[PDB]
DNA sequence: GCCTGACTCT
DNA sequence: AGAGTCAGGC
């Protein structure tokens, strides 16, 4: 049964509607600089596919794209927002995300395209991509009828799914957080993404040679040690030389052998010189594959620049994702490592890097949520938190916390945060069970108001089925009522973690959305480039950086008002690596 | 091609 | 707790 629309030759007024459902097709799953395949338009007035070639070269379509007016309804406008920048061509008024609605009201779903946000509400008049455009090598654009009729029953799909999508949004609370929050968070993502960052690649391979070097010297001292050749980076190989060559203890096995993991080498290290080598080659050859050769495969050579894309609509918390590559995760806690940073510059001369992060975003909000009256002293107090919870479970001055009770203070926080267990507490700080279970015992004993707030929120997952953040994003939570123990264990330690991560995902959005307004307003040439998780890098002209320290900290400062202060460190510089 | 196990970040 | 990438190997 085939959908009835006009494949359009030209464009016409009708089409131009002040309000539509729009599909402009983007396959290449990484959207930068990538063709557009197809667009399909519903409305009023009927269905039309237009073939880009003609739309995207006709100026009253254009103008139409860009006219703030005339709205429209999309599925993932981010993708196509981006793949219209790199022609030239302005995407506005796009006044519903169907992708980011579906995200809203359930995370869960695991929602990436129209046909699964329409499964959502019995819609299955829409074919999932995958059955479409197919699988990884035989993954093709199908000829102009099926590639029509796609995008038509998508386009179809996003115009009858609208009304019942914000609907449930609303009975949810969650109208706002879609309009307010993520559908102008898009638009800034897309900014972001566009912009890229500058990569100084020279200093990369520079980077890449010196690491060739030690990696080839501490290789030749493994086989040295071991007395033979293997392949160090095979989990297989080297477990039969570690365990089996020389005799090493068995501490810990995989489920398909011996287990080599960084923490049970750490523990094997007194008994063989060969393991810190091991670690070292690990270390190195991470920075190797990953942050040199890999990095060097996605930047753009025409412009040195990485355009990373940000995934929206994929954590289960209301974080953001990164990928291709993943500037999430760019090493900084070892020093070798975090020399990588060096390489990503401004993309100007005379522009600096401007990084901002809030300090224990997670802890303040945890205070203001859990209303815990010492916690909340603690922070308006402005102490390290990690020395005052160690005063209080060690019940010692500040003078008496010594190094390892900090260290292990820290860890009960970390604890505490990802929803705290006797089992996962020992792991961490290499104690017992009943150990574990007298700090975290301690830490509720001096901060009873989390105790309560974890005791109600596992309650309330109960009672509702969910947990939501501060800005009313949810998580439904149904194995809390499992009778499995590690199951429902695990949902529990979700319904404490997901409120405490969601609302500080949820502060730092609005801060961007909140940044971004002030940036123009003052007419700045500063431009978000990163978000990771809890702090924003910018790049701007160096006569923008006073003005910049003023600014960047007080708006992320004042993103939201919790019962106690928000609090932002800045740093600048002529890399990444300086702005610390 | 998918999986595993190793690593990186907040 | 929440993510992404890579080499080895089936
Ligand atoms: O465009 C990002 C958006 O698309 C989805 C699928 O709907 O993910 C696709 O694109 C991502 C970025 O390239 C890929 O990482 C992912 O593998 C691909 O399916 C959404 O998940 C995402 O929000
Ligand atoms: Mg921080």
């Amino acid at each position: 049964a085939k959908m009835a629309f006009t494949l359009a030759d030209r464009v016409t007024e009708e089409m131009l509607a002040d309000k539509a459902a729009l599909v402009v097709e983007v396959v290449e799953e990484n959207y930068h600089d990538a063709p557009i395949v197809g667009i399909a338009v519903v409305n009023e007035h009927g269905r039309f596919f237009l073939r880009p070639e003609t739309a995207l070269a006709d100026p009253q379509f254009v103008a139409w794209l860009g006219d703030e007016t005339k709205k429209k309804s999309m599925f993932d406008s981010k993708r196509a927002a981006v793949a219209l920048k790199w022609k030239g061509i302005e995407l506005c008024g796009v006044s519903f995300d169907l992708l980011l609605a579906a995200y809203l009201l359930d995370p869960a779903q695991g929602v990436d395209d129209v046909a699964a946000a329409a499964k959502m509400k019995q819609y299955e008049a829409v074919r999932p991509d995958e059955a479409v455009y197919g699988k990884g090598a035989k993954r093709a654009v199908p000829d102009e009828p099926v590639l029509a009729e796609h995008l038509v029953r998508k386009a179809a799909a996003i115009w009858a799914l609208e009304r019942p999508f914000l609907d449930e949004l609303r009975r949810n609370e969650q109208d706002r957080l879609l309009v307010e929050l993520e559908q102008p968070l898009s638009s800034i993502l897309a900014e972001m993404e566009f912009a890229g960052v500058k990569v100084d690649t020279k200093r990369l391979e520079q980077m890449g040679e010196e690491l060739a070097e030690q990696l080839r010297t501490v290789e030749q001292r493994i086989y040295e040690l071991a007395g033979q050749e293997f392949n160090i980076n095979s989990p297989k190989q080297l477990g039969v030389i570690l365990f089996e060559k020389l005799q090493l203890p068995v501490l810990k096995k995989s489920k398909t052998g011996y287990s080599t993991s960084a923490d049970v080498l750490e523990k094997l290290a007194p008994y063989h010189e060969i393991v810190e080598n091991i670690l070292h080659y690990r270390q190195l050859g991470k920075l190797q594959s990953t942050y040199i050769e890999g990095l060097l495969k996605v930047v753009r050579p025409d412009t040195k620049k990485v355009h990373t894309i940000f995934n929206q609509a994929l954590t289960q918390t209301g974080r953001l994702s990164s990928t291709e590559p993943n500037l999430q995760n760019i090493p900084i806690r070892l020093e070798e490592g975090r020399k990588i940073r060096q390489a990503f510059v401004p993309s100007e001369s005379d522009w600096l890097i401007f990084a901002a992060d809030y300090s224990q975003i997670e802890l303040r909000v945890l205070a203001h949520i859990a209303e815990d009256d010492n916690l909340m002293e603690a922070f308006r107090r402005d102490l390290d938190i990690h020395t005052k919870t160690a005063m209080d479970i060690f019940q010692v001055s500040e003078d008496e916390v010594t190094p390892n009770m900090r260290r292990q203070a820290k860890a009960v926080n970390f604890g505490i945060v990802y929803g705290i267990s006797d089992y996962g507490l020992a792991q961490n700080l290499n104690i017992s069970r009943k150990e574990a279970a007298e700090f975290i015992e301690r830490y509720f004993e001096s901060f009873p108001g989390v105790k309560r707030y974890m005791e109600n929120i596992v309650q309330e997952a109960k009672q509702k089925g969910y947990v939501t953040t501060l800005l009313h994003r949810r998580r439904y939570l149904p194995d809390i009522t499992s009778r499995n123990f590690n199951v429902r264990s695990f949902a529990e330690r979700m319904a404490m973690n997901t409120p405490i991560q969601g609302s500080a995902a949820d502060i730092i959005k609005k801060a961007m959305i909140d940044l971004n307004a002030r940036l123009k307003e003052e007419r700045l040439q500063a431009r978000l480039l990163l978000q990771v998780h809890d702090e924003l890098i910018l790049e701007a002209p160096k006569e923008e950086m006073e003005r910049l320290c003023r600014l960047v900290p007080e708006v992320m400062e004042q993103a939201v008002t919790l019962r106690v202060p928000l609090k932002v460190d800045y740093h600048y510089g002529s890399t990444w690596y300086d702005a610390k």
